[PDB]
């Protein structure tokens, strides 16, 4: 009979991509460690400075440099926790976190302007804090962005009141996915703090537990930690606020050209701030990140766009499946100034190898102009593309099934599949985009001749008019406007 | 004092792509000698029929169906050779083709329409035998187009002259990059052999030492090998041209739905071409091809921009090097009818799934509307894209000098890299596009504001105004034009 | 939102048993190609000694020794296909023979005996004629059973016409699955092929196309091969036919006691016969098999229920895998005289090594007494094992959705998960056994006390009473039986 | 000359079994972090809850659960060894249980009933304090029974005394090997305690330098730790006793049907115990268990005779092996009432899995009824079959000794080796059986026709009449003996 017993096979699933064999990993690591006690790592909070001290560290008080030594590192990794959950409003959009290849998407974060159409034109124009309630709208529907971060900055509040609590109750409200911080300051994390706890009426052990907000914070390249990024890690890991400690490096500028050298003053960097959280708090939820890139010294720019961005967020993620921690880096970034020909070959490249390499969160969808534009047709344009990725992710599954000789034989030489039940019962089985137009030139023709952008703004404009967001509750949100305004209140008294 | 003696070290050099166990590739081998046994393959030349039941095959004269034993399959992959060398007529174009993942890219073959700025916009319109010579310039100036393969139809020679003829001397005149002729002539295969014969001056040895020509042919989806194909085949084995055995399957119309039977369709029609070559000429050059795709039953095209054709292309370079054969493959696609954003994105995703898989040839470079149009304004923007693709096969080179820990201690904290001698010597390693635009706002406004489209148009205007192209002696020339004239008489009988 | 990207990720789907590395495997295979030159094959049919000759083989022609070069092993590997059909007259009953881990299970053959139940107990028998055609019944209804091996001898006909031709009529005649004659005579091949001939209408093409027949040959050990062997290979390669080249070698008595040295004496005599095959004909269908045991030493006799058995069929898989070949090999094979706890435990022990290490074809099914007799009882209970056995060659599937987390959330701490849906999809996923007792000892008591033995026979009684098999064409058959006859005339004839 | 120097040679030692990948391995664990978190496990005893709670865990006091961050399970594994030696009174039968695959067996534990022959049949009846002592003498005997475990309750003393505490001298009374518990008290541990303190003269030290004694416990699935549980957890780990967490899940029932998802919720059920464990005193001797097996919705029953079982108990094995613990799991067990054909088959099944892959310890022999009933005569036969089994795990050793060319090639062409020195002198080489029936039908017939269960019956009488047992030196004994009265009087008074 047909067989229904095979031994053991060996499979591969999806599409493996590697960068790096075991060996190459250690000595990546070794020159690290090497870093981390000489010259070592200038941390200027005082009291982050305390925390290393009291646990081993070296700790110079007149040049604030410290020296972490290797088992510092050893036990910081064995501390934090391989996998969290970040939720949303709304538990469908939970989007959960994990060492090893689990791939999921957000936003750019932050810009300080918006690509948006006037008379008869693209014309980027400077943010405000409306333009972060807007996209906030378009990522609550854009499917394959699980969860959100602040795209840009809400410039008009600058010098107002405290804009970074207007940029966190904002996004909440107008989206049910989670939020990311990208531009949290360490002095208020209280604020944020207690948005959170007031949106699950006061019980903190509820906020604590289904986290609705994360923030991120910058080391300073090369080798130093500020201020700001040592009391956002601690105080994210005292508050129990997940912590994504992303670095920010560039080849030729703030480390070396090579990109194995620049991994390395990554490596350093990251690790030192996963050190702090874990010294702070054991157990602390922490992403490993990078936005990390190259420096186009033909330029004068940081290109995002590159090859270069795409290959170091990818060798982060093999990093950090390396050291079991769940990554966060850049991808599907451009450093086009308009949504074209460009922007698509620029985004493709830099979300393809991280996503293949498995980055736990690739953000920079909807990003232009090297990260200082957002538009909000690359924005439903890239999260066509995820689309297209997530199927190509699919690999070649093989199995007998899907050999299918049997259905090779019935249709015999010559004829075609159409009419195949197998076929019929597959009809939704190929990719489907969005956007892509994939009609010939006739159809397309009398549908206007429009290119992907036009189509891309139609559908933005249909998505802003009618969508739903789920609000919070009338009360609730009191409880939180009341926060932000004695924010901005501690603000203006200086 | 520093360290210069390491022990065996395992090392990563490039970025390795992998879809497939061993165990998986036995799988689709297996499914694949199960269908040439059964239902097997319809060979439609008499020839060719002649060739496979002298040597084993079951011939069923009547329904003309071959059907082809496990042992004729290895007796040809032990007979094929593992690579040969594609000459120009400059040799500083040879490109080797080798199994393995040595990639290289060529322009699309072969489209009807144009894709060319009329009176303010870019208006597709129908091909010429004018319009092959622009292109075959084009491409011999872009870097990243290791040879010319037919990019549109002289259709302006439809009944009229010997159309296949003249797009072979076109091509090799207005190119000195090796020729990939995409649509060949059964009959006409002589002509070809004679043009090159004639280009050596008479000489027939060193037309096949080094081989400026080379041919491209589809088996007929599902499991057929029409005349022209085995005909194709069987001259090109003969002569000493290279044969590219290239598959045109569509999951969900002409093979399964499923990606993995949609191999098997495939691999069985490759292998028959490629065991009619062996068994032809023992040791005749060919191509592991492939161009198969999925069908968008909801769309009712055939995409070629998609994920899918990517992922086929790249298990099919896969296939080639598990064979020990040469890969062609599409690659560089897309269904978009102009150069926007959606051609940027499908010509990536294509391209990059093959290359890093390590097809060594990838074309498509051009192409645009699902296969049917050619745009020299996308080729130039495929060959930037190129050599971006390049910078990402480096991969991340793991070595104490590139590790670099002495000159992060050099720089140490807060510092930066810009004065340090090491980083002046490298001003040229990181990627240098030639038309992806990489300043600010400022500069670029200040530049008209140009999109990538215009950008690559106003390049296009540069090179086919000014580069130069090495011509044939003109002597030689007579020789060749002559067996195209010879050839167009006959036409007109 | 719920994750729906992974990269690349390495699987195992079954169970996977390993006996060598591939330095062994080559060890192994230069030992034999050392024999094969020295010593060298006794080849006793001077038609086969000639076919040697011509393709490069040194022949002495006094001693009839064969000694054959690597290449020529070479070569006939290159031709023999990887893979091939059985078919049955029911194309429902197909089975493939595929180089790999396919597994299929087939009855023993051929014994002597029958063990069956005469008055209050089991008594063995010499077998007759009419046990086989029972035996063919029971087995057409067995679903495990793929498809069907000559179980026993029509030891009435002996002395009164061909036998052999018999042997293939009557199994033919009552089941509709693949026969596998084990006692082909090399001089009566032509009968076989008519008697399929005949059965097709006299359409040989339709014969060679679609085989209903295949045949089995024994080197003779050690290292020898009989004048019928020669030509059961010779004429099942020129006339179409599967041949199953399988050894019976014996540790101590014709191959060393060490299970290595064995397994090289078998791998000579076996490739020898595949040689001559594919030199006889390239790309003849040929099996590698064995049911090559070890010898006991000290009971005088040759256990065919010993680990050594599961462990030699098991190699001969590995062997075949690593040669490209399909393998057919001895298991569910017992020294027990009765179908008791012995026979269990050595059924199980001899089938699963064979199983799990992959072996295409696994014969042994119904036999006892050290491949003497053939229990009916014994048959429906290895049957049931088959299907336990199936099970566990499923191992652990692990998926997002079989690590079911959710559902283990869901139904929480100190709950059941009878009334989760998941559960109740899955009502027929765990394995159910058709005879073996998991009923309370009261439920059990209450149906008789009946061990395994009993509950089997009665299942016995059950399908030989009213399982239905496809006859053969009135007419058709009359044609088959007709070539039987002119066999048995011949024979007479003397 | 003849060669004495080869260069580095890859080998395989015994029968390799394969079940999971690394990235599989990786996945179960994420899982089962994922679960440690949410929804927790409930720790019913305070004094388990404080020792959790002052580590790190989250406790909610009024619902009892414990929520175990992954860093104590990576602390805990950290610091729990990864081998230790089971003494028995006899230095000889001292039993290693290490990381690895080195494998042992033992007997069951524990039944309410014994099956033994009454008035000319078997008759399953009530266990008593002296089947205790009996079965304790036949695994006394029985070589391939390494240490024993509590094989029934000593029914007779319930309610009328300290069972357990009964139940731990007879055991060590009535056999010199290691004793296994599977039944303890938590409250009464301290008895064991200074019982086995008494056999060493009162040198405690000794006693935790030598432990004759160790216990089990089974954490309630789904996700809960008993009072009894963690008593036994924490003064097993304070007095030095080694503790099995022995995991009792069901598939269908506690757990998913998935196989995957049941080895989840095993590891958080035992990695908890395992993490108490080693948080009450680090470095304590602890076992990573299981006997989790299916449940049979169409029988109302959870066969432990099913490949299902000897899958989970593979699995097990390779997860402790991943995990670097010892293992202990169900195996060479039936779902049969009496000793025939299918118990023979399911004790195979269920042994032979968990055997190649590994487990370190499998315990069932004597086991029938799913884990009801214990029979000395499926004891003796069990192992017999381990007998069978331990010859199959030697795999094929290959040397150029193994391969034995020189003996293929002096014997040469069709002769026998039976008279060759080589073979005479590994005369004891090949696999032999005790009880197995190797010999023809004759012989069997003159010796009576008794299948193996008679057989079996047979040995038991005359191991139980002439079986010496070392006994325990008569004043400790009286100590030992004492302290169990003590126990007594404990119970009567309340
Ligand atoms: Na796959
Ligand atoms: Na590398
Ligand atoms: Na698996
Ligand atoms: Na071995």
């Amino acid at each position: 009979a047909k067989n229904n017993a095979v031994a053991g096979f060996n499979a591969l699933n999806g599409v493996e991509l590697n960068l790096f064999t075991t060996d190459e990993l250690k000595a990546i690591h070794y020159a690290t460690m090497e870093v981390l006690m000489d010259p070592g790592i200038q941390v200027s909070d005082p009291e982050a400075r305390q925390i290393f001290k009291e646990n081993g560290c070296e700790v110079n008080e007149k040049t604030n440099v410290v020296k972490i030594p290797e088992y510092l590192v050893r036990k910081a990794l064995q501390l934090a926790p391989s996998r969290f959950v970040l939720w949303g409003r709304d538990k469908k959009f939970n989007t959960v976190q994990e060492c090893g290849g689990k791939v999921h998407w957000t936003c750019f974060g932050t810009g300080v302007k918006v690509c948006k159409y006037q008379d008869g034109k693209y014309v980027t124009v400077d943010s405000v804090e409306k333009d972060i309630a807007d996209i906030a709208k378009l990522c609550d529907w854009a499917e394959n962005i699980d969860y959100f971060s602040l795209p840009v900055s809400a410039r008009d509040i600058a010098g107002q009141g405290a804009q970074d609590v207007h940029e966190t109750l904002t996004p909440l409200a107008n989206t049910a996915k989670h939020f990311h911080h990208i531009d949290p300051v360490g002095e208020n994390v209280e604020y944020y703090r207690d948005i959170v706890k007031a949106y699950y009426g006061g019980d903190e052990e509820e906020a604590r537990k289904k986290p609705i907000f994360s923030m991120l914070l910058c080391p300073t390249s090369p080798l130093e930690l500020s201020v700001n990024a040592c009391q956002v890690i601690i105080k994210g890991a005292r508050f129990g606020i997940p912590v994504n400690v992303l670095s920010m490096a560039m080849s030729g500028g703030s480390s070396p050209v090579y990109l194995a050298g620049t991994l390395v003053t990554h490596n350093a960097e990251v690790l030192s701030g996963i050190v702090l959280a874990q010294l702070t708090v054991p157990g602390a939820k922490v992403w490993y990140g990078s936005s990390t890139t190259t420096f186009d010294l033909k330029k004068g720019t940081a290109p995002v766009g590159s090859p270069e961005l795409g290959l170091i967020s990818a060798a982060v993620a093999k990093l950090a499946q390396f050291y079991g921690l769940p990554s966060y880096v850049a991808g599907s970034x451009s450093d086009a100034k308009v949504p074209d020909d460009q922007a698509g070959h620029e985004k493709t490249m830099t979300t393809l190898l991280p996503a293949l390499a498995g980055a736990n969160t690739i953000y920079g969808a909807g990003m232009l102009e090297l990260g200082m534009t957002f538009s909000m047709e690359q924005l439903v344009i890239d999260n066509d593309i995820f689309s297209m990725v997530k199927k190509a992710m699919q690999g070649i599954p093989v199995s007998e099934e899907t050999l299918a000789v049997e259905s090779i034989q019935k249709v015999g030489i010559g004829n075609n599949f159409l009419a195949l039940k197998q076929t019929r019962q597959l009809v939704d089985y190929p990719s489907n985009p969005m956007l892509l137009d994939r009609h010939m030139f006739g159809d397309w023709a009398a549908a206007g001749s429009k290119d992907l952008a036009t189509v891309a703004h139609e559908k933005v404009e249909d998505v802003l008019k009618n969508h739903q967001v789920t609000p919070i509750d009338a009360d609730i949100f009191k409880d939180m406007q009341a926060i932000v305004d004695k924010a901005d209140k501690a603000f203006r008294g200086m």
